[PDB]
């Protein structure tokens, strides 16, 4: 697939915003605490490499990725810092981990026992492994205190290995009620407790934890959404410091026409003109990530809100303009214009999801520009 | 970034796309041509590999939405006619000319302006396809009086060619054919002022081709049907057996048994009602597998497995029946045993149409062909 360069639709990524967002968080964490920038899913749709480079200038000394291929892309970009693949890697790819000196998470001894084989008798390239203990997310990890204790000692029983860290992940750190959270921490504590040695990286925090549960054991935080300026808790809580939106979505009217009252517009004729109306055509559709369920949403033109009317097409949608306008004026889908602003949170709410998903859904067909 | 190292894949059955195009071509007046619309990267399946498959099947032309897309096709070796269905900014007229691409024209001014930039020259015309708006409400000339001036203008200057004219139906798949007839009537009008017609007079898409085969015109823009999807969703039965060409797969990468009353996934939305085996599948909403796919069930060893707990950005959890090890294949879309998952179903869950599900599957999921 290609990216719509010759089309007015565009995604603007304010890099400095990321940097600012990262710097400010670094300032609120102890001097013995590292900031790892998690840029998975192509930097949550903003672009990994750039998010990665912007995150570094802010104080980040490590990176968190979700796939082997994503960790490799960073290396290929010149990223020379620790990179942690947040999930289970296929044994068939162990050698790749050694080649790019990537850090992997381990969730079972089975993987480690098999990983040992296919691993040089004494390699000068030990495999950096972070053991994940699952005290509540229910996804992956050891359900120790005993299981981890066995995993760790096994990891140290072999020069082929090198355990960089041990971590857990909270499922409700963005929740008003903190009862469940406190339980996960208990399970993590119960469990470093059974050990006698600790790796260099003991991490448990994500954006939400870092913002609302600061006084929590650990020396390294995995900073995600917050660095792109998005409130990790939707609109349930206020960040500890003013985040700064890094994503803007722009397009332009490429056709403007007046329709008589009583005319149907779009598929299924879900909409019918109520009177003389000015309808403008915008070159962005669901195939670009501007989902169909966005119909009643309003975008910006010349500082005024305009209702998308009618079914959102695959490659475009229609907005009822306020007053007659030529084609060409810029249409702000996400971002500020005049006294009005469209937040990714707003789009998420219209879609009944979280901005996490909205940002990740924006197709690659939409060119991203960084400044 | 393509996740080639992740056990998650998208299987495109090109032979299927080919067969779908063929059967259409056979029930077609034959004299009438079939143009394969492959915008949005072949509706998520891959534009080039789809086009190529549709040509083997009988397609003698292509429909794209973006100038960029048309150039992908050309640079890929496609010498057949490529029609850009949207309006192309004037500043890119030279490129249309360069790659000899057909362009949609929905206004008079565009034509008058493009003329100046055109010639000055006497070599290759600008293949124009005029579009009248008789209902959709999107782009195009909205009266028969207009377009008349258009074709009149186009046929006057040797810079253009007027390769065709068309319109687009908005409800060609609704059981109620009311609004469909209206549009057909207006496009009828319309033609009923022109004393000549261009090489192509297209009007129908998947839906109308499948249910309104008797509508006038000599070429159809075959869209979703070639991909094996019911253009009406589940409202009408396809005029012929469509073979879906898309399949989505992955595999279990972590299996475990949880105690009763154990929470799973963000917000702790799911709680074990008793000891059970949970599975972890490497695919989440960042791949297009949306959060609202929560209650949905996938297939492993020919058995439904409910996706429990929240869907994460990169993966999700499923409840397994028997226990079992890591490695089994997970069919999110397709057949497995006697069970089957359709985009339709996936569409039903998300509460939208398969068109959308297809186009949302992230670039991060490797497409494999055969
Ligand atoms: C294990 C893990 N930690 C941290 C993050 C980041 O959390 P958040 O994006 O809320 O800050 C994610 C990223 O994909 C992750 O799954
Ligand atoms: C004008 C036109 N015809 C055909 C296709 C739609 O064909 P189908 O409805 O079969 O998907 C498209 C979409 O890109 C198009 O807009």
């Amino acid at each position: 697939m290609v990216v719509g360069w010759h089309r007015p639709t565009r995604l603007h990524i304010d890099t400095q915003a990321i940097t600012e967002n990262v710097q400010k968080e670094c300032q609120r964490l102890p001097e013995g605490t590292a900031l790892f920038a998690v840029v998975k899913a192509n930097g949550y749709g903003h672009g990994a490499v750039e998010s990665a480079k912007a995150a570094k200038k802010g104080g980040a000394t490590g990176f968190c990725v979700a796939l082997l291929d994503e960790a490799i892309e960073l290396r290929e970009a010149g990223v020379q810092d620790p990179i942690l693949i947040l999930s289970v890697v296929d044994l068939a790819y162990v050698p790749l981990l050694i080649q790019y000196d990537l850090s992997v998470t381990v969730a079972t001894q089975e993987w480690l026992e098999a990983a040992l084989q296919q691993l040089t008798p004494e390699s000068n390239t030990p495999l950096r492994v972070h053991l994940k203990v699952d005290t509540g997310m229910g996804r992956i990890g050891f359900l120790t205190p005993e299981e981890t204790k066995q995993a760790v000692r096994f990891v140290q029983s072999h020069k082929e290995f090198l355990w960089e860290g041990i971590f857990t992940h909270f499922s409700t750190a963005d929740e008003i009620d903190t009862s469940y959270f406190e339980k996960q921490a208990g399970r993590f504590k119960a469990v470093l407790a059974v050990l006698e040695e600790l790796p260099r990286y003991v991490h448990v925090s994500n954006s939400a934890t870092a913002l609302w549960h600061p006084d929590v054991p650990g020396n390294m935080i995995r900073y995600g959404v917050a660095m792109y300026g998005l409130n990790p808790s939707g609109n349930k809580l206020a960040p500890s410091y003013a985040l700064k939106p890094a994503l803007r979505l722009t397009s332009e009217l490429i056709h403007v026409k007046r329709l008589a009252a009583g005319e149907g517009i779009g598929y299924g004729e879900t909409y019918v003109t109520e009177a003389e109306e000015w309808i403008g055509t915008v070159p962005i559709g669901y195939a670009d990530g501007w989902l169909r369920h966005l119909q009643g949403f309003t975008v910006l033109v010349n500082g005024k809100r305009c209702e998308i009317v009618g079914r959102v097409c695959m490659d475009q949608c229609m907005i009822r303009l306020a007053e007659e306008v030529p084609v060409g004026p810029v249409v702000t889908l996400v971002g500020k214009d005049g006294n009005e602003e469209n937040t990714l949170q707003m789009v998420a709410e219209k879609l009944e999801t979280i901005h996490y998903e909205v940002a990740c859904t924006f197709s690659q067909r939409i060119p991203r520009e960084y400044n």
